[PDB]
């Protein structure tokens, strides 16, 4: 009893971020998540106006932007809100609770003023989530914790993954979902997003590894995939984005039945 | 056959930061880390300037400073080497190695450019370290691997901690050490530096756990002690920071015998 994502979004439980992202992705046939891993403004803002349409979500680095100001991500509000996707930085809080509260709300970057998802490792235990919440919960946002990574050696197995998944399913007034290479909670109304995907096989010369759109929405069912370079490198990142969001989508339609 | 710091110092397989730290040890009679957990950049310098004599090093959490420059870090550089620390950013990079090293040369901070060290998370697996490695390689950095955290429900325990052992021994150009609980490694060469130190006994109210120096440096056997609260919410934090100078180095100096 697979559910649509359109359904999931009206689930009991469900996170009012976790409900607007799941609605958009059916309204817009769009499972894909654009990494928007590059160091100026305008690229930036240029990637996020032309595939917008194509996105359910926009992925950032700030710390990599070389220019980086609020009123950048003020500009990347606007295309979010009229193209329909949310913000998620990649800020991975891995941290003790008091101070990954600090490191959300303040310093230069303010990412709770702008970033409707953050994430966080659970190696520091629950505290690193109940020192975000008490930012994010006031601020209406949402949190995904990081159960499993794609790069080579990642500790993320096991017991491991157990513990951010029990950890989510304790603090679900603001953790959404996973970041994962697989579905790794049986509960529908969490998120899983997936990174280390691109349509050819292969890695990079640093540890990531890739899996296909179709293998890990479709065999290892999770819902959304991170795609980076298999887009940015491309000389055409629309087309290159709509390659990714036709396979995710398809993928997910297969296994829906 | 414990060495001291500075017969540590001098061993073959020392990295140059960790021997400059050692010798600074002990020349100065401090196995104190301040973590300068504030918000303002002129808090920051007066701390820096008025403690530097009493500590080895001083750990940063740039992404909180509300008032960041570059201009803000040449001024804590030249206070480092008038008194004679390392500045240690407290960033725990925790990404694939592709990320990571824009995010340590790169963005706003330039973190490698002022930080003599830096740590990661071992979660990834190395290619965290051989991410940072390109970018601290050419620059003279060191690197900590975080292997045990203070706060309750840590994950880096058991085989995770051993994960981030075998990881730091066998990228000894660049790791120079640990943030870790206790001694982890049986390599003398290698640094440990222990946060979660008060004086009395307790913990915050969002999972971090407190042992005192006594605790930590003589029966746990670490090298280093990081202390933020303890002496930043103090009124005179000088006369607090030579509390806890005092305390680490009697519990060096006991262990040696
Ligand atoms: O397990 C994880 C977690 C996060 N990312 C992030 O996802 C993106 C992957 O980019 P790419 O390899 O598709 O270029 C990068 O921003 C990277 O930091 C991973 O690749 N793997
Ligand atoms: O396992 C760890 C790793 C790092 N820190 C850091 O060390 C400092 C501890 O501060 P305090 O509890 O002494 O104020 C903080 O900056 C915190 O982020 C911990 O407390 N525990």
């Amino acid at each position: 009893m697979e559910l649509s994502f359109g359904a999931r979004a009206e689930l009991p439980r469900i996170h009012p971020v976790a409900s607007k992202l799941l609605r958009l992705m059916q309204k817009k046939e769009t499972n894909l998540c654009l990494s928007a891993d590059v160091s100026l403004a305008r690229e930036l803002l240029q990637l996020a106006d032309a595939l917008g349409p194509s996105i359910c979500m926009l992925k950032t680095h700030v710390d990599i932007l070389n220019d980086f100001t609020l009123d950048v991500m003020k500009e990347l509000i606007t295309l979010a809100k009229c193209h329909e996707f949310l913000i998620f930085e990649d800020r991975k809080f891995a941290d003790i609770g008091n101070t990954v509260k600090k490191q959300y709300e303040g310093g230069i970057f303010k990412i709770a003023s702008w970033a409707d998802l953050v994430n966080a490792h659970v190696v520091p235990g629950s505290g690193v989530v109940k020192g975000l919440q008490e930012v994010g919960l006031p601020l209406h946002r949402g949190c995904l914790l990081i159960a499993e990574m794609s790069s080579t050696g990642s500790l993320a197995t096991g017991d491991y993954t157990r513990a951010a998944v029990r950890m989510a399913e304790e603090h679900s007034e603001f953790v959404v979902g996973f970041i994962s290479g697989s579905r790794v909670s049986m509960k529908p109304e969490f998120l899983h997003l997936t990174p280390g995907v691109q349509l050819e096989a292969g890695g990079d010369n640093l540890g990531q590894q890739y899996n296909s759109p179709q293998e890990v929405i479709g065999k290892r069912g999770s819902d959304i995939i991170i795609v980076g370079r298999g887009i940015i490198s491309a000389a055409d990142r629309l087309e290159a984005a709509e390659m990714y969001r036709k396979a995710a989508w398809e993928a997910y339609l297969s296994r829906l039945g």
